[PDB]
């Protein structure tokens, strides 16, 4: 029923989610009490305006020592418009905002109830648009609180036509090609570091960055003598950087004036996410030591500023380190992650099918889990300051909620007491659980023996139909968090099975390395085995099983409907991968095809018959003639990681054989299809297809 | 020096001002403490973006029930865009917002979520919503289930005689709709709209008399009906903005049925009704004469259950003690009732100050809460559960925000103010107040003994001076923060602002002294004040200049025409030049008749005697005598004073070969309030004054 | 178009004869062009096979397509080259030229690339046409 | 010049040409309606 489905979607889409949080300075009262404020930013879908709106809210926390005595709200939510970046000063007395208005870009400095200063960046004409993404962008205050540091596109020389008319620039360079950094990085070619002096209002572009690197993620060095940044190599050409952690890069330090630049780490691996300690004596960062897979287990490393000694705090985990930790799989650290003693660090990471919070001692190297035990759930740490943490928590049947806590002293971190600031209303008609799967003897890996995998099952609280979902990646995973579409399906009477096959993140490096060279054979059989086991155990209706997946999840779904034509009654895919060989020459990450096919990648390659045959043998198109399941295809015309002609080839093959297919094309969307209108339309169409065909 | 002047303007225009404030619900703690939040909205000029920006801030107040124990900030300022109106619910748990994004949306917020949103344009039940302070409003039901507002009435669809249809009234596309005048473009006939939150349905109430425009509505006790104010618009509309002499009445209408009843008299002006917390009585302001555009008003009370009307505060001829001189505000605070439903609080001009007053509605006594001292300007933003929020400022101190508790009856003068947000003073400006007594030959025939006042700013002889008369003529200057006078003072000038006889805040006799004497009594008062100030402070008599706008420009032209040897320069903005020609083109024709000394009739026809009097009272008659260099700045879209008056004056002066500089702003109204236009005009005026003296 | 295909073949197979080259929208890899062009039967026919709407990938056919494409000779090239691509072309996708450009750039051969974001195969708009002709003339007069 | 044409009838009373086929109207699942 379209009306009931629309009402249910309206009801479910109203739940908001957190995006950022920060803490204010301490305040004392004549009575002796102590309190501080918390600033939080939320985002929410709006179907009437058909847009994502962002608003701000503030809370108050009264504490006595290292304990929370009271917490409450401090006003209503306020909607905001045009904010790209914002950062409070170290002392908490000023605030810096990057805004777009008019459009033009402005940099604003606020203090109390006044906008102290504003700078029109476009008019000054020292650089191009400012970077606001999480890959390169940043905005940092000096320790003297007198200068600001950010990153912006490099200025290009003026060009003009050969036939311009002048009143009574390089000619012919208007259409010169500038290579950008790939998907969701349109028009971004070469960033540069910019320093603004607040008092005088003059802008400078730092000199000394190596010509062959793109800089980013910069912060002020101790004493404000220079700048520390991360440089990514872009020779001979750029490879897609978004959602990948295997791009070669290094850590550099550059003086404010003079042009001297020095290397602070190795130059053959990937490094990211540096964070200077509160005492300004050491730096912690993440290091990935191989460039092959797009996601893997990483190391946590420490660098001493005054002795210049580097060490490994946390190393790779092959299978598991105890029952609570399995390695580091996050691509970033919180902006504030140091404890007040400048000896411990806190972060969050996936752990099997959960997402947990961990504390690491950088002197001894021990890892402690702060949220071990229980049924599950997903945690996210937004910030920590003076040993006060702010976190978000959610589960598959409980939308996001906000909490604060105090980090206990060393050796007792597991006794943390959480206090609620903003709770969410649960949905008692959804029940979720976790299942463990052991592959049969004939499916064991030749070199990695004994691996098992997992699935997450949602069901209402042989009659029930089921929908099966494999995740993309293939080096990604599902966690027990709030997901809109699975919740909607569960509330419409379906059962939902989300599969984390071998090769997912959060199960050790062996699982990561078992999959490459076996795509299309091992993961497909893992999914099929999980489906059969669940059907035999729970006794669902075997005649009403359906599939739904995107990107690599669509590739798996096509493989499954091609190799087991009698198991599934319907299928929905989004931007699937169909032909690896033809994909190699048009994608922004060509190394992915070579790596997943089972070969090494190198620039200056050439087409070879053997490699091309190997790629062709692993593609779902090979099974196209056997398919008879009805299919719904949804494509985004401006997707750059997976071109939309793969789905077109599959569609033509199916159409030539008189198979029922329904195709939708969105002419301005990328791989995500994340626009509110497009997202709602696609979800409604998929739900109607599933309901009608089962 | 243009660079120094630009730097000084940049520095001065950075100070923000308050616009609105509201209070949140009370919160208790396990320790026994009690605190509540204060929400405030500020506005500020931005020269880089060339626009007025609006932001919000929040504060916390910890109290012990009858006194303030602590106050502090609760975060940073947050900028907002597109908010037209907003109102918190009676219980403080929900918030309603009207936004533009273009379309118009009515929204409802609760904690960290945008609960509901309604697209008004798509529903197609009415036109654009009214957001002004004359008609607009936004009110919650006592059950917190319905919302009430005002919107333009829907017009039937029309089309051309020659439209092509696929294989509405014809000829009505260009029918004339009369609007309400200056700063009321396209607003012709409002209607009352009720929205049901739960179901989403909009209804337009029935029963409003066909010959009135409704506004300022609120829910009646028990949610049975609606109380509103209706303004007569037959046979045609007269300019309503900045005037309190438009005929109107108070009405009550049932939710369903169409029965409408009158609650007050129908021959005078009424405004600003406010229902008491206990829901038993209503106070409002009543003006009993339609002649002058501003005057002294009465405060009246109506009992809901006995149906008895009474006069709480009556007209003051000259003065009632040394602290009160009458009621001259055009509106009351949205929240103005004491917690006991027996006292009311408001703010009003008092001579050259602006003070806060408390009135007992049972006995009728008026008590001043801010009496004594050097002076200053106060403004009351709200009161709730006997907690008041106020703004304070002076000529040398930008606006500041304070809170306080209203003492029990009989001791209101002992109120203790606690500072929430302070401003940095400017110690190089010094201000004082001068009292002036007209000489025997200038006494009024019927009102004898009146005196007037002036405000003098100076740096803290060879000091030049600038003289400013206010518009109106029924208006006045108060000792508050003024940007341009402060900028002039910081450049080395002395500034004299004159409140001549006829200004507000000096009694009804002063109001009624001026009509029929414009161009004679107001011109000689200013000249006498200038002469008196010159001989006492020993300023430089050869470097005196004039600056004024609207009626202030009319006075300045009169002065340079009748005393050609006193002033060295002059700057005027949208001046009145020829009353007779003005009558036929302005949106307030009654003003010309009233100020000339005659009564106004909607059926009046041109006459020789009235026209002769108007011509005799106009400054153009003295044009041939003028020899002072003049700078004239005009807004092309001004509707209260058409820009052809200045053009006629300019043509005469140009034909006589006098130095004149004319600036025309093609998209501005009488105020010239846009940031770019305002800055340009101020810089040009400052440069003219500095160069010519 | 097919004339740029021939030029790339010639500079790859006879590295001594020519001293400059300009190409607009060349065919570079017949095998990868089949899945993106609007006339897929052209690839089949010009390679020596019969087109069919039901045909699926067959490694034997894909071997012939690769052996007849100029990319095979990329490592032997030394002549300076100027490429002018139109981004909206639907018969010859513009990634074809990008592959050749990347291969040449990885070996430090002098290359100049111009990209017209709103032009089709013809580059027929007056501004684009004039700019391309001027650039080609300047290249030829400078490198000879 | 592949499909387009414009032709007169011999009687010179009618004209003939070619045009794109009409497509049925569509709308979103969440469109607000005039009450
Ligand atoms: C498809 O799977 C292709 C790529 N792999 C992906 C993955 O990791 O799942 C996606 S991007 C990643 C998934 N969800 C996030 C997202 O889409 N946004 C934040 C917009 C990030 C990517 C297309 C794969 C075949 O290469
Ligand atoms: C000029 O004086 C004409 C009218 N009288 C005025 C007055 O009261 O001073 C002005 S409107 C009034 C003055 N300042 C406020 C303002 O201008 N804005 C809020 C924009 C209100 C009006 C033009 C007079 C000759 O009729
Ligand atoms: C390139 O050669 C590709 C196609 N073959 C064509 C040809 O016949 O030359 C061109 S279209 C043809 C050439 N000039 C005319 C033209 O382009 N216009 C009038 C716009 C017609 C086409 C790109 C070939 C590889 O298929």
């Amino acid at each position: 029923e379209p009306e009931e489905a629309a009402a249910l979607y309206r009801g479910l889409s109203r739940q908001p989610a957190l995006s950022a949080a920060c803490l204010g300075p301490e305040v004392t009262t004549q009575y002796g009490g102590r309190y501080r404020t918390v600033h939080t930013e939320w985002t929410q879908r709006d179907l009437e305006r058909m847009e994502n709106i962002r608003f701000c809210r503030q809370y108050l926390v009264f504490h006595d020592g290292d304990s929370v005595v009271f917490a409450g709200p401090a006003g209503n939510s306020v909607e905001t418009r045009g904010e790209l970046l914002s950062r409070e000063s170290p002392s908490g007395t000023m605030k810096a905002v990057l805004r777009k208005a008019g459009e033009k870009q402005f940099l604003e400095v606020w203090e109390k109830n006044r906008k102290l200063k504003s700078f029109n960046l476009s008019a000054l004409e020292k650089h191009g648009p400012v970077y606001e993404d999480d890959c390169f962008g940043c905005l940092s205050w000096s320790h003297s609180e007198t200068h600001l540091l950010y990153v912006a596109d490099k200025k290009r020389p003026k060009a003009e036509s050969f036939f311009q008319t002048k009143a009574l620039a390089i000619k012919g360079d208007q259409f010169l090609f500038y290579e950008d950094w790939g998907e969701n990085m349109v028009s971004k070619s070469t960033p540069v570091l910019c320093v603004l002096d607040i008092e005088s209002g003059n802008i400078s572009v730092l000199e000394g960055v190596p010509e062959s690197v793109s800089p980013g993620q910069a912060f002020w060095a101790p004493g404000d003598t220079g700048v520390v940044f991360v440089g990514w190599w872009h020779e001979p050409f750029r490879l897609g950087i978004r959602f990948c952690t295997n791009r070669r890069s290094a850590l550099y330090y550059v003086d404010l004036t003079g042009g001297k630049c020095e290397l602070l780490s190795d130059e053959s691996v990937a490094v990211t996410s540096p964070r200077l300690s509160p005492d300004q004596c050491r730096i912690v960062y993440l290091r990935f030591p191989s460039l092959v897979p797009h996601q893997q287990c990483g190391q946590l490393c420490l660098y001493d500023w005054y002795t210049r000694v580097t060490s490994v705090v946390v190393d790779i985990v092959p299978r598991q380190l105890g029952e609570d930790f399995s390695g580091i799989y996050c691509s970033l650290l919180p902006l504030g992650c140091w404890s007040a003693d400048s000896q411990r660090v806190v972060f969050d990471s996936p752990q099997r099918s959960r997402q947990d919070l961990f504390a690491v001692d950088t002197q001894m190297g021990s890892v402690t889990s702060l949220t071990a035990g229980g049924s599950g759930g997903s945690w996210k740490l937004l910030t920590i300051d003076r040993d006060l943490m702010v976190v978000q928590f959610s589960t598959p049947s409980v939308p996001p909620s906000l909490k604060v806590g105090f980090l206990p002293p060393a050796g007792k971190e597991q006794a943390v007491s959480w206090v609620s600031l903003e709770e969410a209303e649960p949905f008692p008609d959804i029940s979720w659980s976790i299942r463990v799967l052991q592959p049969p003897p004939q499916q064991e890996h030749v070199q990695y023996a004994g691996l098992d995998f997992e699935a997450i099952l949602l069901q209402p609280s042989t009659q029930v139909p089921m929908v099966v979902m494999p995740h993309g990646g293939p080096h990604s995973s599902f966690v027990t968090a709030w997901m809109l579409f699975p919740a909607m399906l569960c509330k419409m009477g379906f059962a939902v099975l989300l599969v984390n096959y071998r090769g997912s993140t959060g199960f050790g490096q062996d699982s990561i390395l078992s999959l490459p060279g076996n795509v299309g054979h091992q993961d497909v059989k893992d999914v099929q085995f999980a489906v059969e086991q669940v059907l035999q155990e729970e006794h669902f209706d075997a005649g009403r099983v359906a599939l739904m997946g995107g990107s690599h999840g669509g590739f798996l779904s096509c493989h499954l409907i091609g190799q087991y034509p009698e198991t599934y009654s319907a299928c929905v895919v989004r931007n699937p991968v169909i032909n690896i060989a033809s994909m190699m020459g048009s994608t922004d990450i060509p190394d992915w095809c070579m790596v997943e096919a089972g070969f090494s990648y190198s620039s200056d390659c050439l087409p070879d018959l053997s490699v091309w045959a190997a790629m062709l043998d692993k593609s779902p198109i090979k099974y196209a003639p056997q398919v008879k399941t009805p299919l719904l295809l949804m494509l985004g015309q401006e997707d750059r990681r997976v071109p939309f002609k793969q789905g077109m080839e599959y569609y033509r093959v199916l159409k030539a054989r008189n198979v029922p297919v329904r195709l939708l094309l969105y002419p301005k969307s990328t791989h995500a299809l994340s626009e509110v209108e497009v997202e709602s339309d696609s979800f409604m169409n998929a739900v109607l297809w599933l309901c009608t065909h089962l």
